[PDB]
């Protein structure tokens, strides 16, 4: 697989730190990464959070940096939620693009206990 | 909006030909479009169909061309599903990419009847 992911299914109690994890296997000094989340409920099309790399870090326009912020050591991409918000339920995922595609890793849900 | 899609709910019979568009709306610049595809039932990573551009299109691996194809034409692109199936049923939307952020329009649905 591109993607090595942390534990795909997450259980967070409201305000607590949640980190996750992709790594992009075979990298190389330009790799990057891409950081979405997908709402939980109906279908709906996924969210920028940020772009990750060794030369430029983006995050979203409007993203709380304080509660959702990123960082990249080495081909390890990570996702640090700080203070888990009822609203941060959902699907987290990584996204790369090689050669005109784009690459999606698997699904990391993170729901509060039921 | 910087998408402009065809109608967001679509109802296809089996065999029928099913055409989808998004439009890239503020095209200062050259445009391009991948599009991509969420299975209906459980919540799982989006699937790369095909990224569409004027200097380059390119297939996802494993895609069956005489079920499923797609072409650009000015800032409108457009995806066809020639012989609509049971599997063909889900969720279409488009990507683009600019300056580092992705961008990705409304979902379409396209269903057969209840």
């Amino acid at each position: 697989s591109l993607f090595r992911t942390s534990p795909e299914m997450v259980q967070a109690s409201l305000g607590e730190t949640v980190k996750l994890r992709c790594e992009v296997m075979h990298s190389n000094t330009l790799t990057s990464c891409s950081w979405l989340y997908q709402k939980p409920g109906a279908a709906s099309k996924p969210i920028f959070l940020m772009y990750l790399s060794k030369t430029r870090n983006k995050t979203a326009e409007g993203l709380d940096t304080r509660y959702i912020s990123g960082y990249k050591a080495n081909d390890n991409f990570y996702l640090i939620l700080h203070r888990f918000r009822e609203e941060d339920q959902g699907y987290y995922f990584c996204s790369f693009l090689s050669n005109s595609v784009l690459y999606f890793s698997n699904f990391m849900s993170v729901f509060l206990p039921a």
